[PDB]
């Protein structure tokens, strides 16, 4: 029996309570031979019948229709959602068990593949993570805040930098090149975000969202199976005595079952006329191809047939219930038998058993400390700007000298955040652009005299140098701090999720370079304080010294460290400078110059003043107002000095950095739009 197009569409469509784009699903069926359905799971522990049997039933439908089914065994996602005491070591071991059961349960594995999140992410770190960051960059915190029910959590201002998990799950859909997203209706909001992110990255074809039904819980109150009630659902380990007890006492309204209005968040809701006994009949028996119930002689061909018989009292409740008990025990026995016989398999279940010992609530919840650096070491982040002010550059130069002198055999590292800044959506939000901006502005800061002892390093190098350990720590820092906390650092509001990831990345970078002190500029704001806080106030914070080189307007008129000949020339021209005045932006720049050098000298000619030198700031302010220093004589001297100092940095603009300057000024053209 080779199926025609219609027959396959009918069977594949059958798997989903909803199907985002039936039209899209039918294109795939007609066009593509090995369609990728995907699903994923946190190996949380004991396996409930929905996941054991009902999932097998649906995978088998997918594969029969001519699909390939890829399972994302999401070890880290369970870890991020605190699933098993936060002990990852052999959550693997659980995962291994879950697969062993599916085999016994009847999943046809010929076209099913299992991948392990840990293995596959680590292996393609750059590909995976860069996207995980891009999705958070192009999306509002609000939107990702809304994906909270895929993890069984509430958006309640009580989410734990666990706005990362969605970004990652969303990424998985593209990483694994999913054609169809065949996960539960819970996960709806993440899959939605993937479809949305398709319109952004341009990708023409969106993933089809074929969301499966959420099995009802066995008691009146509950819509799904919960963890704190073993009797809410049948588990694959239950003895036939267990299966009896649990279904016998199960809620069982005599009301015809009719499909529920599709909620937005996907999550189910309990009606008083929700009948789980019937829901098990529809999902675990009748959904199997050949399957049909048989009570008291008569065999009900459709589920619908059985349902009528019950509600018209042809079949008793006690009879209906007694049938499901027989019927379910039939589905489990094969699995039970297997683990009673296969020694390797029993070992694996007993292995789950030797984890069961005691439990959470809470001798559990595992995370990870750090250790203190042997000698002093400060790190500082290069402002992610297309034009960095001169005031700022000179500020971060002096902090460096000051720190070196006061910790003579310590160390100083300058970090170029070429990952974080893209996540934050700095500048144009493009990667090539931001990395060019950083590489230039750094190059000049050295030309303006950044010490050689400073170790310059890009985040790319730090991460891809030591990948796992990095992100594992990011994950770990992430778990301990609440979202609401991280948002404080940006003054209580964030522009996008990427900024929540950027703050996390810095703390992580500080820990990895084994930093003692974090150096901050005005552009850093309060972000770097996170490092100090996360280290129980161990890491000290040092603030740069700025506000010596003002804006040139009177109370782009501000000296940036990439000003060329023309720029320095004209910017001064516009600088304010009233006559007989002793307080203005040209003087503030001149006094700074005089301080740094140790004596300013205007170079006149005789009669028209004569030349003069000033080596104090009181002796200049006098001469500017009540005095014989005209705006032009001072401005002339300043401009020469500003140029003369920059000379070294400027040769780079029409030389080595010219290459990248092209790409920078092209960025500036997009921001004008
Ligand atoms: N969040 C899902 C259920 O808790 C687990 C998951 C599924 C698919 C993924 O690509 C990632 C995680």
């Amino acid at each position: 029996h080779h199926m025609n197009t219609d027959e396959r569409y009918k069977l594949l469509r059958s798997v989903g309570e909803e199907c985002i784009q039936e039209s899209e699903l039918r294109n795939l069926i007609e066009k593509k031979p090995l369609i990728r359905c995907y699903d994923g799971f946190e190996p949380s522990g004991r396996m409930h019948i929905a996941q054991g049997i009902f999932k097998a039933v649906n995978v088998n439908k997918c594969t029969a229709a001519g699909c390939e089914f890829v399972f994302w065994v999401a070890d880290w996602f369970a870890l991020m959602n605190d699933k098993v005491g936060g002990e990852l070591e052999k959550i693997r071991i659980v995962g291994r068990y879950l697969i062993e059961v599916w085999k016994a349960a009847g999943m046809d594995m010929d076209k099913v593949l299992f991948l392990w999140s840990s293995e596959e992410i680590t292996s393609h770190a750059d590909t995976y993570w860069r996207m995980v960051l891009d999705i958070g960059r192009q999306n509002t915190i609000a939107r990702i805040k809304k994906c909270c029910t895929i993890m069984g959590k509430t958006e309640g201002t009580l989410t734990a930098a666990q706005v990362l998990y969605p970004l990652m799950q969303c990424c998985d859909i593209f990483f694994l090149k999913a054609d169809i997203c065949q996960l539960g209706l819970d996960q709806r909001k993440v899959n939605m975000l993937a479809r949305e992110y398709c319109d952004l990255i341009g990708r023409k074809l969106k993933p089809v969202i074929l969301s499966h039904h959420m099995l009802a819980g066995l008691k009146q109150g509950q819509a799904k199976m919960s963890k704190s009630d073993p009797d809410s659902a049948i588990f694959m380990e239950d003895t036939e005595e267990d299966v009896a007890r649990k279904i016998r006492q199960a809620y069982c309204p005599r009301v015809k079952q009719s499909a529920s209005a599709i909620t937005d968040d996907g999550a189910p809701v309990a009606t008083d006329d929700r009948n789980p006994v019937l829901d098990y009949f529809q999902c675990v028996v009748y959904a199997r191809p050949g399957a049909a119930a048989t009570i008291d002689g008569t065999t009900y061909a459709t589920y619908e047939d059985l349902e009528q018989a019950f509600v018209s009292d042809e079949v008793s409740e006690d009879a209906l219930k007694s049938c499901l008990i027989d019927e379910v025990n039939a589905l489990l026995e094969p699995v039970r038998q297997h683990f009673a016989s296969n020694e390797e398999a029993h070992e694996l279940l007993e292995a789950v058993k030797s984890y069961r010992k005691d439990g959470a609530t809470l001798p559990l919840a595992e995370t990870a400390l750090p250790a203190a650096p042997a000698k002093p070491h400060a790190c500082m982040w290069m402002p992610a700007l297309l034009k960095v002010p001169l005031d700022v550059a000179e500020g971060m130069i002096k902090v460096t000298k000051d720190f070196i002198a006061a910790h003579p055999e310590g160390t100083v590292t300058l970090v170029l955040p070429d990952w974080s800044a893209v996540a934050s959506d700095e500048i144009t939000g493009v990667e090539k652009d931001i990395s060019a901006a950083l590489q230039v502005n750094c190059a000049l800061l050295k030309a303006y005299g950044l010490p050689s002892s400073v170790k310059i390093v890009t985040e790319n190098e730090v991460i891809l140098g030591n990948c796992d350990d990095f992100w594992v720590s990011v994950i770990g820092i992430a778990r301990k701090n609440l979202l609401s906390h991280v948002e404080e650092l940006y003054g209580g509001e964030v522009r996008n999720a990427g900024q929540v990831i950027a703050a996390l990345m810095r703390v992580a970078t500080a820990l990895m370079l084994s930093v003692s002190h974090v150096i901050s500029t005005s552009l850093d704001g309060h972000i770097n304080a996170f490092a100090r806080e996360y280290t129980k106030e161990r890491i000290d914070c040092v603030q740069t010294l700025e506000g010596r080189i003002p804006a040139l307007h009177r109370p782009d008129d501000v000296l940036y460290l990439d000003d060329n000949d023309m720029d320095i020339r004209r910017k001064i021209k516009k600088a304010y400078s009233a006559p007989n005045e002793e307080a203005n932006p040209v003087i503030s720049v001149a006094q700074h110059l005089l301080a740094q050098h140790g004596a300013l000298s205007i170079e006149r000619g005789e009669a028209n003043g004569g030349n003069v030198s000033y080596n104090t700031p009181e002796a200049l302010v006098a001469d500017c107002g009540s005095g014989a220093l005209h705006p032009a004589d001072l401005k002339a001297a300043v401009l020469q000095l500003l140029l003369d100092r920059s000379a070294q940095a400027r040769a780079l603009l029409n030389g080595e950095l010219k290459k990248n300057m092209t790409v920078l000024r092209n960025a500036e053209k997009k921001m004008a739009k």
